[PDB]
């Protein structure tokens, strides 16, 4: 299901990549996408999948396109178009200067000062969950840790019921990794059916939670609207539920396979922060785009107003022009260059939260369970989409080599 080539696209620029089902997923998701950076691929390609759209394949182009909101609008950031079209999240679906007042608020809710406050719970929950696992010598990391960890912290932050997780997590998943069970609009609406009542209720009787802060926030000297709050909160949910969850599994799948990487971290703890950047670079997992606001010529290619371009944040750090031996993980790189948390005016506000959550998990897991591996005959599957992930992660360990703290 390849869409006929628009008139403006030079056939020599065609490269049919399916962002939802890349070709050699079997070898890994980061690996499947890096095909785009082989020598045979032009820097800017056109794919006929998912209705036809462009893809920038290099760090340099992605950064540029990201900086350039005039040409490249966030108005319709998801592919396919019906998804980008139904997409109305704030601040994501807005460009500057409008973007800015909304950003400042979302920042109040997820920014540094909040992570600083939530630190001890993050550390408490990680230790608790790990200690609970330690004696079994086996889990489902995706389900047993990766999911609960980041999710319960967000539920805390948000002041929402843990009971709502499953229902919520299903809708978030349809957003980034469309199943086919429900379209973007249906998915979007059901999350919205959920949030509305909650918002209503926090306008009336404010709490200390993130939702309360958003619902009653100020934007452009006036009060945010209901619809506006619904829309920021909608985003906070997807980021909360869907980002850290998938990243931990990639990192953990790697650690489970690389004894010497684990050891390095065990002996030279001072390196965790660096390793965290390197892992974010290597196991980078987001890919969204932008819409052309007009006719524009970018690096010799003619882009037509209304064309969507995917600008894979995942790709920047995997690009050889940016990082020597990109597929290799080296905790001692002089320069770790990525754009895992995006680039430009839309730079991820929750970055601080995600880094704290990764750093704690590594430090904490390695402490109790320094030696683990993937279960014999478990075949690890990755999935592709706006946010890629791991399907399941069966780990096994000997209890006798663990440590209680
Ligand atoms: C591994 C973790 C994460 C990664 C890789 C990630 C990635 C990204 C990327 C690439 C963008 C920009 C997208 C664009 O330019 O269209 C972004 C935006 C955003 N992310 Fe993060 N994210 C992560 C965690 C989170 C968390 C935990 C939160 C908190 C809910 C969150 C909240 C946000 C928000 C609010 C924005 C929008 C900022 C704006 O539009 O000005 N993200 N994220
Ligand atoms: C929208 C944007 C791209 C992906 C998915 C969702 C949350 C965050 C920002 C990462």
């Amino acid at each position: 299901n390849l869409a006929p080539l628009p008139p403006h696209v030079p056939e020599h620029l065609v490269f049919d990549f399916d962002m939802y089902n890349p070709s050699n997923l079997s070898a890994g998701v980061q690996e499947a996408w890096a095909v785009l950076q082989e020598s045979n691929v032009p820097d800017l390609v056109w794919t006929r999948c998912n209705g036809g759209h462009w893809i920038a394949t290099r760090g340099q182009l992605i950064r540029e396109a990201y900086e350039d909101y005039r040409h490249f609008s966030s108005e319709c950031p998801f592919i396919p178009r019906e998804a980008g079209e139904a997409y109305d999240f704030i601040p994501t679906s807005m460009d500057p200067p409008e973007q800015r007042q909304f950003r400042a608020l979302a920042n109040q809710v997820v920014g540094m000062p909040v992570v600083d406050k939530l630190e001890n719970r993050i550390q408490e929950l990680a230790c608790s969950l790990i200690e609970s696992l330690r004696p079994q010598g086996q889990c489902n990391f995706t389900e047993d840790y990766a999911e609960p960890f980041p999710i319960r912290i967000f539920m805390l932050l948000a002041g929402l019921p843990e009971e709502d997780i499953p229902h919520l997590k299903y809708l978030t998943d349809q957003m980034t990794r469309p199943d086919g069970s429900m379209t973007f609009a249906e998915a979007k609406e059901a999350l919205y059916d959920y949030l509305i009542p909650i918002i209503e209720q926090r306008r009336q009787k404010p709490g200390t939670d993130a939702i309360s802060i958003v619902a009653n926030g100020q934007v452009n000297g006036r009060p945010i609207t209901s619809d506006e709050a619904k829309r920021m909160c909608g985003l906070l949910l997807v980021g909360g539920l869907d980002t850290v969850v998938n990243f931990l599994s990639f990192s953990m799948e790697f650690l489970a396979k690389s004894p010497e990487h684990r050891q390095e971290l065990i002996e030279r703890p001072e390196r965790i922060p660096a390793a965290c950047e390197e892992l974010l670079r290597r196991f980078s997992l987001v890919a969204d785009g932008r819409i052309l606001t007009s006719d524009y010529e970018f690096h010799g290619v003619q882009l037509k107003k209304g064309d969507q371009i995917l600008l894979p944040q995942m790709l920047s750090g995997l690009d050889e022009r940016e990082n020597a031996c990109p597929m290799h993980v080296d905790f001692s790189r002089q320069k770790v260059s990525h754009t895992t948390f995006g680039h430009g005016s839309h730079l991820c506000l929750g970055q601080h939260l995600a880094r704290r959550e990764i750093i704690v998990t590594l430090k904490e897991w390695l402490t109790r369970i320094p030696d683990f591996s993937i279960a014999p005959g478990a075949q690890i599957q990755h999935k592709s989409g706006i946010v890629s992930g791991v399907q399941a992660l069966p780990l096994v360990w000997d209890p006798a080599t663990t440590k209680a703290v």
